[PDB]
């Protein structure tokens, strides 16, 4: 079109490809395959050298405390018995999950294979039971190292808005899987995508298959409600307001209001900004945003081109010439032309049977005669003399062997005090909230807990008012059974499908910390050291026995919660959630 | 709501050894992210590569 904005800057990726982006594969090229760099005047055979696992391997085995099992932060918005709409939703752990490994793939992803993109549940459930109670799965993607480039937000992400770079998922000749619900006929959309595989064209394996079309771009929104200029006709009626300090009551200065903000959007359509096109419409979805977010490690960068987060290869110094041993021996075990004992072999090699090992070893015709010469000490000492007989590798072999004096010295300690938490772990906990953050901060349409909305049954209030004669109930045993039969009610009714950002329906916020799983784990801090916790006396009779249960909510023992009914009533503490039943006496 | 600042404190203290100090980013003025009674705190954060 006229403006090149999003495309022109996206031509720059291959402009630095000849420098940074084609060799940015270093992560997998040092960790696997071939680091070949400066070589000239060489022969082929080489290329399995693995010293790089020692440094990379312990970081996946580094910390078993990342899973951080934690339970139920409360708040002041809704008291714990006002949560009754969920019950055992995420109390299940997670579903039946292939993704319990996925986060473990994400914790090494700071580089690893270049940081992958995160994938969640494009559309709604195919399996449709009632009493929804919905758990979920996750996967990242592989490859996609330098092939995807992100200038978006990258710093503080709670992902309260749905802006994303590119979201559609698959790569394969079955990758056309991704649209299987959509148009899906001949796969004719014919793009041209991202083929930076360095080619002198000796051999093979280039495929053009990629599905990429941008999704949601640069959302920009303004509200500042309930203030405007109602008269004069208003060319471009809407305008901008920010500062609020000195304003006061203007109500009698003019018109009343009683107004609400209807979302006003006509977005000039560059239409999903596909360099070619998109053939289908109606991407408007429901209440808030799309639950998918990214997964992200630590961030740092400097300028136009960089190389980031060195961990794997710190030894690149000695990795080069310590393999010159191949040229020391493997070269000279080849090139040698006949180490020779020259004493009186002027004619040297004779007839075949001499070097075939025939019969017995003694030889024939070692002879000497000289024409006019004169005789002095000719001394044939030379057997080709000596190999390089390496000395400095009684020294320098250790420098290439150990740079770890500078490296592995990190985090020296055993256990107990001075824990082993490193910069790797401290940034990754904000990923685990994906099990929860995705379900909460979004507003979404009806779960339909009971009879869908059923906004009010208040109609039933009409039948009871009885002025003429009324008496208080005479002594009551018998039929009443369970209470709540309708008499007089004020229900505090209102709850709506989309309750917008308002408090009281919120669930839970970030619980991140150490590994403590809270039922009284830190009041008795076990670990490996301390011993005495709650000694005997008057306080423990009311402390450890009733309050401390390692069994959690388990129903195998119903006398857990059964202390209160017939025994302690004179003291007056109970501690159930009080769902149902009562006493007889 | 935000208990810990993940990388913001980390590079800020290391960068000043590495390079000269920079600035510190913040949301400018008011009434963009989560305006409401209560509800308002914005957590710490350094600026972008101006250092």
């Amino acid at each position: 079109e006229s403006i090149l904005s999003r495309f022109d800057a996206d031509w720059t990726a291959s402009d630095e490809a000849r420098r940074e982006a084609k060799n940015d594969l270093f992560f997998s090229r040092v960790s696997q395959w071939d680091d070949w760099l400066s070589q000239y005047t060489t022969l082929q055979y080489r290329g399995q050298f693995d010293v790089v696992r020692p440094v990379v391997r312990k970081l996946v085995s580094e910390m078993r405390q990342n899973p951080i099992d934690v339970l139920y932060r409360p708040k002041d918005g809704a008291r714990p018995d006002a949560a009754d709409v969920l019950m055992g939703m995420y109390r299940t752990d997670m579903r039946h999950n292939t993704a319990k490994i996925a986060v473990n793939i994400a914790v090494r992803e700071q580089i690893e294979a270049g940081v992958g993109a995160w994938r969640l549940v494009t559309d709604y459930e195919d399996q449709s039971p009632t009493s929804n109670n919905q758990v979920i799965r996750r996967e990242p993607i592989h490859s996609a190292c330098s092939h995807v480039i992100w200038d978006s937000n990258s710093k503080l992400m709670d992902k309260s808005d749905a802006r994303h770079c590119t979201v559609i998922h698959s790569m394969s000749q079955n990758g056309w899987e991704d649209f299987a619900e959509k148009y899906d006929l001949d796969a004719d959309d014919i793009p041209s995508f991202q083929n930076p595989n360095d080619w002198v064209f000796p051999w093979l394996t280039q495929d053009t298959i990629q599905i990429a079309e941008f999704y949601e771009v640069v959302e920009k929104k303004e509200t500042a409600f309930i203030y405007q200029d109602p008269v004069t006709g208003e060319p471009v009626s809407y305008f901008k307001r920010d500062i609020k300090d000195v304003i006061d009551d203007l109500a009698d200065s003019g018109f009343i209001k009683i107004a609400e903000r209807q979302i006003k959007r006509r977005r000039v359509y560059k239409s999903i900004i596909t360099c070619t096109a998109v053939l289908k419409d109606k991407q408007l979805i429901a209440g808030e945003h799309i639950p998918i977010v990214p997964v992200f490690g630590e961030w740092g960068f400097v300028e136009d081109k960089e190389v980031y987060e060195g961990v794997v290869r710190l030894t690149k110094d000695g990795q080069r010439l310590r393999n010159m041993i191949m040229s020391f021996n493997a070269d000279i075990v080849a090139r040698t032309p006949k180490k020779k004992p020259f004493f009186w072999p002027e004619q040297i090699a004779g007839f075949e049977h001499m070097y075939d090992g025939n019969d017995d070893y003694p030889y024939y015709l070692l002879n000497r005669t000289d024409e006019n010469s004169g005789d002095l000490p000719t001394q044939p000492l030379a057997y080709y003399e000596n190999p390089e007989v390496p000395q400095a590798n009684a020294y320098m072999l250790e420098a290439a062997t150990s740079a770890v004096k500078e490296v592995a010295t990190l985090g020296v300690d055993t256990e107990a005090v001075n824990g082993g938490q490193v910069a790797f772990d401290t940034v990754n906990q904000l990923n685990m909230r994906a099990d929860l953050e995705t379900y909460v901060f979004q507003d979404n349409l009806a779960t339909a807990m009971r009879r869908d909305g059923e906004i009010y049954q208040s109609i039933v209030n009409d039948i009871y008012d009885v002025p003429r004669n009324v008496t208080i109930t005479l002594e009551d045993g018998s039929e009443k059974d369970v209470q709540l039969m309708a008499e007089v009610v004020d229900l505090a009714t209102g709850e709506k499908q989309v309750l917008n950002d308002i408090r009281g329906r919120y669930e839970c916020y970030t619980d991140v910390g150490p590994s403590f799983q809270s039922m009284k784990q830190q009041n008795r801090a076990e670990i490996l050291e301390l011993l005495g916790k709650t000694p005997q006396g008057t306080p423990e009779y009311q402390l450890l026995l009733l309050q401390y249960f390692t069994l959690l909510d388990g129903k195998g023992v119903e006398m857990m919660r059964d202390y209160a009914n017939k025994q302690l009533i004179q003291m007056g503490v109970k501690k159930p959630e009080t769902p149902e039943e009562q006493q007889w006496l």
